[PDB]
């Protein structure tokens, strides 16, 4: 007996949240669910993705940009494509500075680069067209510096010492490059930055060097986060027990099939736990700090354009890439690398729009809510309107479907309305009360009484699960969500779709 809309007058108090939630900034996040990178400095000139033997050479012979940087085509496309966020290599591990920087004379200004307004900043001009476009903005800073010369422990002379007798401190000088560039409201959309991304890698060889992230912390959440002002703080990667936006453990756009938003932190000993399990990180179902699951990946063969090195990936790769991301509970990080002229490569933007407009169109048309279409359920919390199933049809995240306390599963039935074709079922967990459903099952049939054909079984949903079969026919579809003892599933939205040719599964 599925229960509907019509004539629900019961009252009931909204589910108990988790103890582990999004902050305002996770939570968006993960609904934007794309997000870009922007690699861009003195690699894209020199044919190279790890900068490390510039040596001595000036900043004029390694950054030779002669074009006024086109931030406004890049910014433009991505956001026609469906991405929310644009996150710039201010400095990668070269230690070239793309911002006009008072604290080095390695940076774009030292190199002769002017735009047609005789400004010498690519990180100001970058933030100017994500202001005029509303797109947010991440600060990628890289830890690891090759060329700034408080990096590791030197003495008065520049030769290698211990960390007393050290000369000039690098935790001060990357602290005061944060400073410089987060209080200075050219930089960030409108000002504001939303992530900050400390990348972990350094070379075998390097010279040791111990970061100061809590000092950082704070001048970081002194411009960008609630003690600035903002509803959250600003998000951090590779922070150690600071981190709010976990690396999902592979550069290739792939999360674990069951991924969960939470790790586990030990703040006394600064450590982070995201549990990997083969090439990915999967988190915990009982992690005690919400971590973004987010997904780092490449258009092209490298972070950095170059001539051998420009081939966009094709819409069978980025369709893979985005099931496998997006549909498994992380968001999506994609780079796309200017070129030595300053713009993109026109193979690239074309391939972004590609990218955006199958998604956009695969998304477009929900069969749950097409003509003689219905979505009803097994129970409704308190029979009360405020959890009726139209919730999870309503385009509206805040609202949800949840059942009565006492009850940890419950059923959803789809009925298309008439014989139909699909090959994406879509889940929404109402994450900002926590992600708690541990295991979910879609089946679907012909007509609206006989056996169930199983489409997929699993652990999590959390903020997206995407359920990706070959084309199929089905009158019903039944998904079941459970969670925990003295816990209920809580469903924001569902969809059923057909995708587009260039996103079906091969
Ligand atoms: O290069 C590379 C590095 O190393 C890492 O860390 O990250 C990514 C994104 C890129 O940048
Ligand atoms: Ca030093
Ligand atoms: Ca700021
Ligand atoms: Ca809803
Ligand atoms: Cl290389
Ligand atoms: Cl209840
Ligand atoms: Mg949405
Ligand atoms: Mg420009
Ligand atoms: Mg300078």
């Amino acid at each position: 007996n599925w229960i509907g809309d019509e004539n629900l007058t019961g009252n009931a108090e909204a589910p108990a949240k988790d103890d582990v939630v999004p902050d305002k900034n996770q939570f968006r996040y993960q609904k934007e669910e794309l997000a870009a990178f922007c690699h861009f400095g003195p690699n894209t000139f020199n044919e190279i993705e790890w900068g490390e033997h510039y040596g001595n050479q000036k900043p004029s012979e390694i950054f030779t940009l002669k074009n006024d940087f086109d931030a406004e085509t890049l910014v433009k496309t991505l956001k026609d494509a469906g991405f929310k966020k644009l996150i710039v290599t201010a400095k990668h591990h070269d230690g070239f500075c793309i911002w006009d920087s008072e604290h080095t004379e390695y940076d774009v200004k030292a190199s002769g680069y002017k735009n047609k307004n005789g400004e010498s900043d690519i990180l100001a001009e970058i933030s100017k067209a994500c202001t005029d476009q509303n797109m947010d903005m991440g600060l990628y800073l890289s830890p690891w510096d090759i060329h700034e010369p408080s990096y590791g422990y030197k003495d008065e002379h520049g030769n290698p010492t211990t960390p007393d007798k050290d000369a000039k401190d690098y935790n001060e000088f990357y602290n005061n490059q944060l400073e410089e560039i987060l209080g200075n409201p050219k930089y960030g959309n409108d000002g504001h930055f939303v992530e900050v991304w400390m990348a972990g890698a350094k070379g075998s060889g390097a010279n040791a060097q111990e970061y100061d992230f809590k000092k950082w912390f704070k001048t970081i959440q002194d411009n960008e986060g609630k003690a600035a002002g903002y509803d959250a703080d600003c998000m951090l990667f590779g922070a150690e027990a600071y981190t709010t936006v976990r690396w999902i453990g592979n550069e290739l756009g792939i999360a674990g099939k069951d991924t969960w938003s939470k790790s586990k932190v030990d703040k006394d000993k600064n450590t982070i736990n995201s549990n990997k399990q083969g090439n990915a990180t999967v988190g915990f179902e009982d992690g005690d700090q919400w971590t973004v699951p987010e997904a780092d990946a490449r258009i092209t063969s490298g972070w950095f354009w170059g001539t051998k090195k420009n081939t966009p990936k094709t819409m069978e790769e980025l369709s893979d890439m985005y099931f496998n991301s997006v549909g498994h509970n992380a968001t999506l990080l994609l780079n796309v690398p200017p070129n030595n002229q300053g713009t993109v490569d026109k193979a690239i933007l074309d391939r972004v729009t590609e990218f955006g407009n199958n998604i956009k169109a695969t998304f477009k048309t929900n069969l749950a809510k097409a003509e003689g279409a219905s979505v009803k359920v097994s129970e409704v919390r308190g029979g009360a309107k405020e959890y009726k199933p139209g919730n999870m049809i309503d385009d509206n995240d805040e609202t949800y479907w949840a059942t009565s306390d006492g009850k940890k599963s419950g059923e959803i039935l789809i009925d298309l309305g008439k014989e139909t074709k699909f090959d994406v079922v879509s889940i929404e967990e109402a994450i900002q009360n926590g992600q708690r459903i541990n295991n979910y099952k879609v089946e679907y049939r012909n007509g609206d009484s006989g056996t169930w054909t199983l489409l997929e079984e699993g652990k999590t949903i959390g903020a997206k699960r995407l359920c990706r079969t070959s084309e199929t026919t089905a009158r019903q579809i039944k998904i079941t969500v459970g969670t925990c003892d003295g816990k209920v599933p809580m469903i924001s939205e569902i969809g059923v779709y057909k995708s587009t040719e260039d996103m079906e599964k091969p």
